[PDB]
DNA sequence: AAGGGTCCTAGGACCC
DNA sequence: AAGGGTCCTAGGACCC
């Protein structure tokens, strides 16, 4: 029944991307600017006043000096991202990606192998590595206690790799299952590693402050929470079930109050190659005519260049507006004969369009 | 390139399986009754004019002494259907099912498998087996009647085997493609099976009366093609592929047009295991009363026996409805524990059931 | 008042 | 005027 999960989360990833390849940009506040967003910074700049996800314009208002490099294309953070979750998948191949930054890992066939290879002598000389949530102490005698230090320990292995054979430095966490591990990761967060002890998972889940901090309760479902006088974690946790289920569905409240409680037996999924492939531009109603063509023909160049880098081919593409003022999309089978190009496919493209501030193409059913 | 399938289809299927549990009902005229439709019937009673479909009122109109048994439970009908595409599989694995009592298979590695054993000798001595869709004379320097010929050959051994192991009888048709295929199976329709040589197949498409008898043309497609005023296979040949993709979409235009030539593409597909598993019950407006919940534990039981005895076990459960006068249906996530049961299960239903003539269950999300 | 199936679509909720 | 992802839902079109 008991698992021992890591869950691995980049430092400032697509700033330290960028940070590697343009040394110098180190020691400087650095932000990655994507039209108007500073979408991401390193830590530099976040000692001077700057956030993730925060207008260019108050950015330099904190930091006059914040160098801004445009993040907008984001094949090298892609190409990171999957070095980086094949590494892991050295690790143990069960490996859970969650964006370009996070994943989880199943180590615990791994945490049982190397028990095996211990003795009583050996058991008595586990230690932690990296920090215990909330400083708890280690009971050695407790089997779920050694298992979870054996984890922390694996962790760093991972980041140690992930430095050594990447350049890369991140967070860990180290708990028994996805939630827990996810929320435990962030505790001491510029690439450091949290292992968390099961006495020890009321504290975390009472920490958050509020109900969005939940991995799994997003904007719409906090704002009917709150709507409902439901603020903290244990609001939640110990709101009615049935007036819960019967507000936002036995779905989303089953799940979300099991949640509040650390209980999460989801299993670590293997993400593998992508399901889809899209690309974006967005604009100031830039697009009013027609020649809105030319936008959909340079996100295809680009997707049909993923594709068949990739191997695959999909077999639907979409296309994704919206209108100034909520996306509406049209999709169709791709033909069988394009399958194995521009000129036909901006055709069908060009056809969901007329059927039909931001343009996009996505190619799925990947076979 | 050139495929050589089989599209095979059972004699009155539902009226074939109770005159094999019930060898009496031979001779007589019988049809299978669901509510007040008999929807179908034995060829003893097509004969006296009851036909497929038809309300339980005209029946007897024509055949006041047609013997009628209730198919309201489709169990026996649906493990002979599994019964005949297990056989078909043991010819070929890649076995394709299109409702209870079709199956297509592609036979072109086995066709070309029995063509490597024979010399020049065995060539010239190849013979079709069944009909030849309009009476077309066969060249056997040509290598595509040859393997068709061959084809024909394999689908009478499959029908034999059909009759001999299972006490079934059926008729199949062997083409090009599985369009082709589907059409030419019903040439000569009680036990009997048809070959289509590449010659004959405009012949075969424009022997068709009306758009519709198209598989992949379904009533709301055809009300827009007479709208548009294409009624003959020709009209919708001939039309134009521009109005046609700008008027029910690139997707429905270009394959129902390719369609409308005989051209398709399509692979047999291998069907596998179901991917749902449902039942339905009908009423004249038969509930009023949230007492509905017995109607759902009834088709509880059956659904819940069938998935015990199938192995996986589903992850999605759906309710369908409709009210008088265009179905309603709320869908949720299985919980973990309950998958490894009434009880629970009853209660998720009736809150989907309260959340919103006619009452089912749909298990899917099969693992 | 059939009684079943397969597969696609536009959208939505969530994650980063 | 981010720029990406994963997965579910209610419905619809088709097949028998
Ligand atoms: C949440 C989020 C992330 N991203 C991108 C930019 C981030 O570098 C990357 C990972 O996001 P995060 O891991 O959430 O942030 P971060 O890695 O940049 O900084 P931290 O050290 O606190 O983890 O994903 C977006 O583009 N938009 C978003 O809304
Ligand atoms: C088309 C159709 C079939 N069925 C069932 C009953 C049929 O026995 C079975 C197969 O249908 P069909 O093969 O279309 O008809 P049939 O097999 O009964 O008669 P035929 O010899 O002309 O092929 O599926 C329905 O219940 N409802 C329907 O609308
Ligand atoms: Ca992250
Ligand atoms: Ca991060
Ligand atoms: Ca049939
Ligand atoms: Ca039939």
């Amino acid at each position: 029944s008991s698992r021992v999960i890591v869950h691995v989360d980049l430092d400032c990833f697509y700033a330290q991307v960028e940070m590697i390849s343009n040394p110098e940009l180190k020691d400087k506040p650095l932000g990655v600017q994507q039209k108007y967003l500073v979408v991401t910074c390193n830590y530099e700049a976040r000692k001077l006043g700057v956030k993730k996800l925060m207008n260019v314009r108050d950015a330099k208002e904190k930091c006059p000096q914040l160098v801004l490099v445009n993040g907008e294309d984001l094949t090298r953070y892609r190409e990171m991202s999957y070095k980086v979750t094949e590494l892991l998948e050295e690790f143990s191949p069960v490996v859970e990606r969650l964006g370009f930054d996070e994943n989880f890992v199943d180590l615990t066939e791994m945490v049982e192998k190397r028990l095996q290879q211990l003795q009583s002598d050996e058991l008595s000389a586990v230690t932690v590595s990296g920090h215990v949530y909330n400083n708890q102490s280690i009971n050695l005698l407790d089997v779920l206690h050694i298992r979870l230090l054996v984890g922390s320990q694996i962790a760093a292995e991972m980041r140690e790799a992930m430095y050594n054979q990447l350049g890369l430095t991140g967070c860990a966490g180290v708990a028994s299952n996805k939630l827990l591990a996810k929320l435990v990761s962030g505790v001491f967060k510029p690439n450091q590693q949290t292992v968390l002890l099961p006495e020890s998972c009321q504290h975390l889940i009472h920490s958050l402050n509020h109900i969005k901090e939940i991995p799994g309760i997003g904007y719409k479902t906090a704002k009917c929470l709150e709507a409902l006088g439901i603020n903290s974690v244990r609001d939640l946790q110990t709101f009615s079930p049935k007036i819960l289920e019967k507000e936002l569905g036995i779905s989303v409240a089953q799940r979300i109050q099991k949640l509040s409680f650390g209980e999460d037996n989801s299993p670590v999924i293997l993400s593998g190659p992508p399901q889809s492939f899209s690309e974006e531009d967005s604009f100031k109603k830039c697009s009013s005519e027609v020649e809105a063509k030319n936008k959909i023909e340079e996100l295809l160049a680009s997707l049909l260049n993923r594709v068949c880098q990739d191997g695959r081919k999909p077999h639907t593409v979409r296309l994704i507006i919206r209108r100034y003022s909520g996306r509406e999309s049209r999709q169709c089978p791709i033909p069988s004969h394009v399958i194995q190009v521009m000129t036909p496919m901006v055709d069908i493209l060009m056809k969901l369009f007329r059927n039909m501030t931001l343009l996009s193409v996505c190619f799925c059913n990947l076979k």
